[PDB]
This record gives C-alpha cells, structure tokens and sequence, in this order.
C-alpha cells in the first residue's frame, strides 16, 4: 500500500475484456475513484478475436477488491483474476505475448 | 481499419503523463468517443518521479489527430508524440524499459 521502493507493493490484476465502446475507460475509472492511480498498464491485444487482456499494476487497498468485484460485473470483462505478484510478470507476458 | 493482412494498421501514440487523479481515464475517454477502441496500451511507470509514459496502439482515423491535439492540452500530459510505427516497438520498449 505504501510505494516507497517496494517492488511487490503493487498487485497484478488481470482482466480479459472484449472491445466494446470505451471499456478501457471502465478500469481507469475504478482505480481513479479508488484512492491512488495505476502504476503500469499492459493491454495485450488478443489477436484471435475482438478482445484484449489487461494487467493493472496497482498498490493494494481496503476498497481495492470491492472495486474489482464491481468492475468484474461489467459484461465486457469476459474474465477477471487477482494475482499478488511482481511487475516482472508484466515484462514476461509482454515479451512472450500470452 | 483492423490489421487483416498488415501489421502497420495501428499508430504508436506516446504521451508522458504525470499521475494526477484519473489521467489514464483521459486517453481511454478520447479513443472511446473517437470511433474504434485501443488495440494495445503500454503504461510504462517512470521510476524517476510520479510519471508514466503510455504508448497507445490505435488505428489512424480522420478525427484521430484532432483528438490527440485535444488530449495534448491536458496538463497531466507532460509530453506527447505521434509515431507511425509497428506494435513490435511496443514490445521493444516494454522489454528494454525506457
């Protein structure tokens, strides 16, 4: 929660959304109104269909998971998973493409 | 309009924003109301300060650059550049971290 230089102070919040008009605005809106902004975003375009899997690097909060539960109910979110992991994962999946 | 047999259908729109409350929502809002959504997003956290440099992979449009000119006027956007390049650049800077 207190981003000093703590690498794993962030959390890897993945959600596979399909591209409905302004679905990127949904995730950005939740973390905006939360408390603190997103550190890093990885919207990896799923080439198979009209989809993209986004990893949100954001520091954990008291409201955080309640707001994940809210954004999860949006029908653009095809999938949503909460992973307590490092921003090195962000690099790994960006370079591997999966 | 949707990379069917090309890789260069998109455009690499970089903007170095500093983390004011809900600045990620600004870029997502512009491409939402534009016509077609963002293909791929790379919000690379600038570790030096409270900033992040985002590359927006989106296909070029008639309104596109007019809307870049709009979002550029927002004071969170510290820097903005329009580059007609490939999504391989997205990978390159994600893995190199710059």
């Amino acid at each position: 929660g207190s981003m000093q230089n703590t690498t794993h102070d962030n959390v890897i919040l993945e959600l596979t959304v399909r591209n409905h008009p302004g679905v990127m605005t949904h995730v950005c809106g939740l973390f905006a109104r939360r408390a603190f902004n997103v550190e890093g975003i990885l919207c990896l375009p799923i080439q198979d269909s009209d989809k993209s899997h986004i990893w949100l690097l954001v520091n954990d909060d008291q409201r955080l998971e309640q707001m994940i539960s809210q954004i999860d109910k949006l029908e653009d979110v095809v999938k949503v998973q909460r992973n307590q992991s490092d921003p090195t994962m962000f690099n790994k999946i960006a370079v591997f493409f999966q």
